[PDB]
């Protein structure tokens, strides 16, 4: 509808930057007729989700590289994709101007926008604040007479959740998690640095912790906002290490086992909130599958856990076969969730590198890493940040799809962004990713999902200088004769007639 306005900052690739009156929009999205496919394509060189369509053909004569769609070789249903309304990205956003408030939530959840159908919500501060606070920092109140919303949430986020809500036409989800409890309620009395919750699962410190989420989403609930799911803590294993420099709150896995058990699921159970899902970990991925172990052979925790959350920071490396495979080995009816995912987080990285194509590439391979082992959704971190990757009270910078000029009413649209929507906005929530099998050894990473509708989608990327030529094949339909251009991702989409073999 709108192209990209690119600008280069000097990094690999360019950003496409909006203002109050103008931004890059696709049309109301629409299929091709049968026979025709359409094409999304990103480059490196600077195109950015560009629209072309070619016909799917009945025959193929050549003898080079073939993937071909397993359409009837199912994996897991697709939950969605989205981001993190954090202090510091509703802050960012209101700094905007209201028109290009407007133009930036709509290129996250709008149609003409890359379809965002998540939301996390931290459960008051965490790094990604201004300010630290709880909803009950008045000490030893254990009814929680005096738990209330302060401005944070019902002046910024909560206004914010519904603006995005009414410009989506998908359903959102929204997330919540906590960081750390009121200091009351912990071994240590500061919302940082190594502690826990005072006492045993099942006492009164557990059961007024458990309590502060039915009141949360109480509060929620009054705001006419619901959840879709919670997590038990954000990063618990942060909690157990000495001096952790911001908002925690520790569990081992055994405790967490038995907070869930005892105090969180039964609490949950026993609310007008009992559908909400409670998902368990929210860390990073080598602490499974012990952590599901731990978990989820336990009975009484195992019939409260609907799925494992998951970190992604994709600044360091770690198995994902032994991870996430080994725990759906184990674990085949928990779902896995991706419930956050950051770049830029080390210290010595740039936080913030306008137009870097290295960065973007990053995030659509660990989407392709998480969809390939089966996880169902995958949520980034902060909605946007401020050029130097903030605000952040304890100055733990990290890169955003949108970065905020406040100083030009301008906001910038990262590589990120784009790798990111080729995903979002072409993968429908209830989509089911399918077999995707190549002829021969290559170097392209692709996925391949087939929406509620019958429709296909898939998602090539190509992280190499070299142009790869391929066709894809689906075996009820014919061939799609294309290109692979380095340094690329492409999305393609078409529908399905009806055929017998
Ligand atoms: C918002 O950005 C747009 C796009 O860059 C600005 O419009 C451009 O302005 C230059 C300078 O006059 C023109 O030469 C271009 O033709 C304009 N492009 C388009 C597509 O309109 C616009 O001025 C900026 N708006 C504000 C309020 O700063
Ligand atoms: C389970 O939830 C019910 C909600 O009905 C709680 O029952 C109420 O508890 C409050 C005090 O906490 C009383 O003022 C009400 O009279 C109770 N209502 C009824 C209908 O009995 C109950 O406390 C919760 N149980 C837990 C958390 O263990
Ligand atoms: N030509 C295939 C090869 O390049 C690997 N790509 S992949 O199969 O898509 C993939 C598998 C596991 C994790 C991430 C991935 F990107
Ligand atoms: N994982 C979420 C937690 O709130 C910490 N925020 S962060 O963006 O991941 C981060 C930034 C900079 C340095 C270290 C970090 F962990
Ligand atoms: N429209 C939102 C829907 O839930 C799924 N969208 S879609 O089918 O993938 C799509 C098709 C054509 C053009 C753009 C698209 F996004
Ligand atoms: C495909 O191949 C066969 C001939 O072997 C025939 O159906 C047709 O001529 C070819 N072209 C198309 C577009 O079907
Ligand atoms: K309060
Ligand atoms: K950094």
């Amino acid at each position: 509808a709108r192209p990209c306005i690119p600008k280069s900052f000097g990094y690999s690739s360019v950003v496409c930057v909006c203002n109050a009156t103008y931004c890059d929009s696709f049309d109301p999205p629409t299929f091709p007729a049968l026979g025709t496919f359409s094409r999304y394509e990103s480059t490196r060189s600077g195109r950015r989700m560009e629209l072309s369509m070619g016909p799917i053909q009945a025959n193929h004569t050549g003898t080079g590289l073939l993937l071909t769609l397993q359409p009837e070789q199912k994996f897991q249903k697709v939950k969605g994709f989205g981001g993190a309304m954090t202090d510091a990205a509703a802050l960012n956003i209101l700094a905007l101007s209201p028109p290009a408030q407007n133009l930036l939530l709509k290129s996250y959840f709008s149609e003409e926008g890359i379809g965002y159908n998540i939301i996390r919500v931290p459960m008051a501060s965490c790094d990604f604040s201004i300010r630290t606070y709880t909803y009950a920092d008045t000490p030893d109140d254990f009814q929680l007479h005096n738990f209330s919303l302060p401005e944070e949430d019902t002046k910024l986020k909560i206004p914010l959740i519904h603006r995005a809500l009414q410009l989506a036409q998908r359903p959102v989800s929204l997330l919540a998690s906590p960081w750390t409890s009121p200091t009351w309620l912990k071994t240590n009395g500061a919302v940082n640095g190594k502690g826990s919750l005072k006492g045993q699962p099942g006492d009164i410190y557990h059961q007024t912790w458990a309590r502060y989420f039915v009141k949360f989403l109480d509060a929620y609930a009054e705001h006419k906002l619901q959840f879709w799911a919670v997590t038990a803590e954000n990063e618990p294993s942060a909690g157990l290490l000495s001096g952790y420099p911001f908002q925690c709150l520790g569990f081992t896995p055994e405790h967490q086992r038995d907070f869930i058990a005892r105090d969180l699921g039964p609490t949950l159970a026993n609310s007008t909130h009992h559908n909400v899902r409670l998902l368990m970990l929210d860390d990073q991925r080598l602490l499974l599958p012990h952590w599901a172990k731990v978990v989820l052979t336990d009975p009484e925790a195992a019939k409260y856990v609907h799925g494992i959350a998951v970190h992604w920071y994709l600044d360091f490396l770690a198995p994902a076969k032994a991870t996430l495979g080994e725990t759906h080995r184990l674990f085949p009816n928990t779902m896995l969730f991706a419930s956050e995912a950051c770049v830029g987080s080390k210290f010595w990285e740039q936080s913030v590198r306008l137009g870097s194509w290295d960065r973007g590439m990053q995030y659509s391979h660990s989407i392709i890493t998480n969809l390939l082992y089966h996880v169902v959704g995958w949520t980034d971190w902060n909605l946007a940040l401020n050029p130097e990757g903030g605000p952040n009270w304890v100055r733990n910078f990290v890169d955003s799809p949108i970065i905020v000029d406040i100083t030009k009413d301008t906001f910038y649209k990262q590589p990120m962004f784009y790798h990111l929507g080729h995903f979002s906005k072409f993968i429908p929530e209830g989509s089911q990713r399918v077999g995707l099998v190549a002829s021969q050894k290559n170097d392209l990473d692709a996925v391949a999902l087939m929406h509620p509708d019958g429709s296909a989608v898939v998602v090539v990327l190509n992280r190499s200088s070299k142009d790869v030529p391929l066709t894809i094949k689906d075996p009820a339909v014919g061939f799609l004769e294309t290109i692979s251009p380095g340094y690329s991702i492409h999305t393609y989409l078409w529908r399905r007639q009806h055929h017998h073999h």
